[PDB]
C-alpha cells in the first residue's frame, strides 16, 4: 500500500490526542481502510494528510480521495448505503454548540429542548428497521432495527463523521450542563454501547479532559 501520514491537533501537553472532531474523523477512515498509516500531533488548521509525498489540505477531497483510491477488495468500501444514514445528524452539532454557549441559565431549558429534538430524530433512525434488515429466524422485517451502526452493522463514513461529534457533546453537555443523554433513548444508547466497544472509535477519542478544555471560557454561565 501507499505512505500514509495524517496529522492531527495536540492536545494540551503538545503531544496527545487534542479535541478535533474532523481529524478524529479521518483518523478512523484510516484504521478501517486497514491501510498503514502514521498518526503525527501538531501543537499549531488540521486534519492535513500526506500522502505518497503529497499534502492534501480540503477534508472533503481527502475523505472522497480515500474512499475512492483505498477501495474493493484490498480494503473495504465505507461509504454508506443510504444517504439518510449521513443525513441523520444534521443540526445535531449545531444544537449543542447553541446550548453549551448559552449563558443565560433561565434559556437553559429551551436550548435543551432543543438538542432534545435532534437526538429524538437520531433516536427515530436508529429504531426505524433498514430497508436490508431481515429477521434470521421469521424473515420478516423486525419491529425495531437490531443494525449496530447508523447504515447497518459495519462502521461506514457516517459513523466517522458522527460519532466523534456525539463524544464531544456527551463529554461537554455532561460536564458543563448536568447533560445526560436519556436512557429512554435506546435506539442512541444501543449504537453509542457498540460503537464504544469498537476500539476504531475509543482508540481515536482524545481523553474528555481536552473536549472539557475546548469549552471552559464557553459554557459557564453569566
Ligand atoms: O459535521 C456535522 O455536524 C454533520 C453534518 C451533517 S449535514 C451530517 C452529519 C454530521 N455529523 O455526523 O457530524
Amino acid at each position: 500500500d501507499p505512505e500514509i501520514e495524517l496529522f492531527v491537533k495536540a492536545g494540551s501537553d503538545g503531544e496527545s490526542i487534542g479535541n478535533c472532531p474532523f481529524c478524529q474523523r479521518l483518523f478512523m477512515i484510516l484504521w478501517l481502510k486497514g491501510v498503514k498509516f502514521n498518526v503525527t500531533t501538531v501543537d499549531m488548521n488540521p486534519p492535513f494528510l500526506v500522502y505518497n509525498k503529497e499534502l492534501k489540505t480540503d477534508f472533503i477531497k481527502i475523505e472522497e480521495f480515500l474512499e475512492q483510491t483505498l477501495a474493493p477488495p484490498r480494503y473495504p468500501h465505507l461509504s454508506p448505503k443510504y444517504k439518510e444514514s449521513f443525513d441523520v445528524g444534521c443540526n445535531l452539532f449545531a444544537k449543542f454548540s447553541a446550548y453549551i454557549k448559552n449563558t443565560q441559565k433561565e434559556a437553559n431549558k429551551n436550548f435543551e429542548k432543543s438538542l432534545l429534538k435532534e437526538f429524538k430524530r437520531l433516536d427515530d433512525y436508529l429504531n426505524t428497521p433498514l430497508l436490508d434488515e431481515i429477521d434470521p429466524d421469521s424473515a420478516e422485517e423486525p419491529p425495531v432495527s437490531r443494525r449496530l451502526f447508523l447504515d447497518g452493522d459495519q462502521l461506514t463514513l457516517a459513523d466517522c463523521s458522527l460519532l466523534p461529534k456525539l463524544n464531544i457533546i456527551k463529554v461537554a453537555a455532561k460536564k458543563y450542563r448536568d447533560f445526560d443523554i436519556p436512557a429512554e433513548f435506546s435506539g442512541v444508547w444501543r449504537y453509542l454501547h457498540n460503537a464504544y466497544a469498537r476500539e476504531e472509535f475509543t482508540h481515536t477519542c482524545p481523553e474528555d479532559k481536552e473536549i472539557e478544555n475546548t469549552y471552559a471560557n464557553v459554557a459557564k454561565q453569566k
